[PDB]
């Protein structure tokens, strides 16, 4: 099994780097995190912050999730994020990604006891 909360960290957390290191970053991380095992996950975002920092977002600004549910929260501060979007030459099993670093507010769905992030919703 893999808890909702550990799957979030596996898919979205990357505190070991402060930014998108190189153009190689996405191809490497997407595969590394097993995001390219059943298909090429089209898009994925990695947050370069500490796990305490991202968890604290569950107590920040409450906003509507893209799905209409209401358990989403927006971060008061912008965080360092790396955006990975699948290219055109990307053909499974050879998935390809364009790495894109930025600093934006993250929106995450939170749930549970403790109330921890379980889904990345967006960034603005």
């Amino acid at each position: 099994k893999e808890t909702a909360a550990a799957k979030f960290e596996r898919q979205h957390m990357d505190s070991s780097t402060s930014a998108a290191s190189s153009s190689n970053y996405c191809n490497q991380m997407m595969k590394s995190r097993n995001l390219t095992k059943d298909r090429c996950k089209p898009v994925n975002t990695f947050v370069h912050e500490s796990l305490a920092d991202v968890q604290a977002v569950c107590s920040q600004k409450n906003v509507a999730c893209k799905n209409g549910q209401t358990n989403c929260y927006q971060s008061y501060s912008t965080m360092s994020i790396t955006d990975c979007r699948e290219t055109g030459s990307s053909k499974y099993p050879n998935c390809a990604y364009k790495t894109t670093q930025a600093n934006k507010h993250i929106i995450v769905a939170c749930e549970g006891n403790p109330y921890v992030p379980v889904h990345f919703d967006a960034s603005v």
